[PDB]
This record gives structure tokens, C-alpha cells and sequence, in this order.
């Protein structure tokens, strides 16, 4: 159950992340780390106030995006590896974690998204495990 | 280790981390990632069942360790940059995050510690901010 301490931790450790505000229209970015800007090639001015879906493109697996979409609807933390796109259309494997931050009332005030770029070889092992988990699940 | 979402995230992202069990004497390591073993030079046989304090040595700031000690006592998540030691006695700057993980009853069942190695130059800017925050605080308290 992560709090503002998690944002401070990601910031000081120079991680790639964004903070969104679900009380605003389309749950937009309200903060992006210098690491995120370096990873994606966007300026802060190009992404502030925008939904993170601009990272997706035609080879992104819609099943991975659906897992993120459901986690946001439910306020559930989760992680998934999926293909994302830079400002120039080049791709990277994003081992992605999303956490819902709640106030003392237990209301979700913000989401944090942490992007870790992984190698093609490692992504192939992680997406194979995800494909296997997805099948085990659709058998139960 | 766990079904805790954050532990799964740290594991899949190949981070350096440990999980402890505060229900056991001296809150020992019950899980360490391959990244932690690679960063510190320890093998699992040397660290399972041990308190993480083996990472400290003479140049570690005791004020940083005290902040971690208090966070554990209170079940508060926090981060701090402090000097830590590998098994061979060589040092590295550990930008460190600790989180308390709770069951449905809200009891702390585990702590997770996430170690990010940072450069001497970057650590110098972070510890300066810590020194400045400590003074600003003692001008209130
Ligand atoms: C904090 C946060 C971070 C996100 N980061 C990513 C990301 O790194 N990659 C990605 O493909 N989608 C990311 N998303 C997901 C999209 O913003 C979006 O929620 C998803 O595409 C589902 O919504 P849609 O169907 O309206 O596009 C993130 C969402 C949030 C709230
Ligand atoms: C999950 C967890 C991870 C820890 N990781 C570190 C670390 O990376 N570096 C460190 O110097 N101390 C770390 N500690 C702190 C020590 O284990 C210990 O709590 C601290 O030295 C204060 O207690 P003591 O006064 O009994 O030594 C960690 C503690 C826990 C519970
Ligand atoms: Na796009
Ligand atoms: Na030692």
C-alpha cells in the first residue's frame, strides 16, 4: 500500500516514472521524472496533462494494456512487460509497475507508473511466463 | 518471495532487494534477489537468516541507520542514501528504500528493502540535501 514515500524513493533512485491524477479528465500525467523523459525522448511540455497511452503502438499486446486498464478501474497494483514506443517510433520492452496511492480515507488520489526498460532476450522469457499464466487462468 | 505486488515488481524488474520476517528473532532476511547477491558479493548461505546490518561499516553515517531503525519501529516507509559495504570490504552508496508490508488485518508481516547503487558525485548531492533537511527539521523540533 504505497504512499508519497514511494514517489520520493523513485525520484531519488533516478528511476523512470510518472504520476497521474485520476480526479482530472483522462487520468493524465501531472509529473514525469527526468529518467522517463530520457527513456521516451518526450519533453515534459509534450506529455504534462496527457494520458500515458501515447506509449502504445501497433505491436503493443492489447491483452497487456487490458490488464493495466482493469488494474486502474479496480485500484489494484500490478506489473506486466509490454512493448512501448518512443517519440521517434522506436520500440522498447517496458517491465511496468503501477501502484494506486490512497489517502487516509482509502480513496485513490494518484497512480504511479514505473517503467523499467529490459532486453529483448529477457522480455521473451517474461512475456512467455505471462502467456502461460494467461492460459492456466482461462482453464480455471 | 511473496504475492505482494511490489515484491513481484522488484523481482521481475531485476532489482536489488531483500525481504525480512519481523516475526523471527532480529528481523532476518528470508529472501534476497540475485541482483542483491551480485551488488554485495554475498552468496545466499552467508545472508539467509541474518539481519541486514552486515551491510554497514565504519564510514556508514549512524544518523542514516537511526532513521531506518525508527522507520522499522513505526512501520513507516522511507528512503535514505548511506554508505554500505560488500563482503570484500569495498564500499558503495546505497540509495535505499524500505517498505512495511501488511496483511488484511493491517499487521506488518514483512519488510522489503530496495538497494540502488548510485555514483559518488550523485550521493554527495543527496547526502547534502539530507544534511540540510536534518537542520531545517531541528529548527522546528
Ligand atoms: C500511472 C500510469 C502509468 C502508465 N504508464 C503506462 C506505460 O508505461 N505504458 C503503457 O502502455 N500504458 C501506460 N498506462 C496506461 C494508459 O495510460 C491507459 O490507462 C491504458 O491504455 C488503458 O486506457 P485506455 O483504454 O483509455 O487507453 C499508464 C497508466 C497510468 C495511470
Ligand atoms: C528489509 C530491510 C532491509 C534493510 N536493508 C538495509 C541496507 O540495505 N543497508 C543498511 O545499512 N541497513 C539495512 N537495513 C537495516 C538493518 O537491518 C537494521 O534495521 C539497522 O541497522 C538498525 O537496527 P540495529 O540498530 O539493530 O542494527 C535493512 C532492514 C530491513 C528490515
Ligand atoms: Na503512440
Ligand atoms: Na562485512
Amino acid at each position: 500500500h504505497m504512499d508519497f514515500s514511494f514517489i520520493k524513493a523513485l525520484q531519488t533512485a533516478q528511476q523512470n516514472f510518472v504520476v497521474t491524477d485520476p480526479s482530472l479528465p483522462d487520468n493524465p500525467i501531472v509529473y514525469a521524472s527526468q529518467g522517463f523523459l530520457n527513456l521516451t525522448g518526450y519533453s515534459l511540455d509534450q506529455i504534462l496533462g496527457r494520458n500515458c497511452r501515447f506509449l502504445q503502438g501497433p505491436e503493443t499486446d492489447p491483452k497487456a494494456v487490458e490488464r493495466i486498464r482493469k488494474a486502474i478501474e479496480q485500484g489494484n497494483d500490478m506489473s506486466v512487460c509490454l512493448l512501448n514506443y518512443r517519440v521517434d517510433g522506436t520500440t522498447f520492452w517496458n517491465q511496468f509497475f503501477i501502484a494506486a496511492l490512497r489517502d487516509a480515507g482509502g480513496n485513490v488520489t494518484n497512480f504511479v507508473g514505473w517503467q523499467c526498460k529490459v532486453s529483448d532476450q529477457y522480455a521473451a522469457t517474461v512475456t512467455k511466463q505471462q502467456e502461460e499464466e494467461e492460459e492456466a487462468a482461462a482453464n480455471d
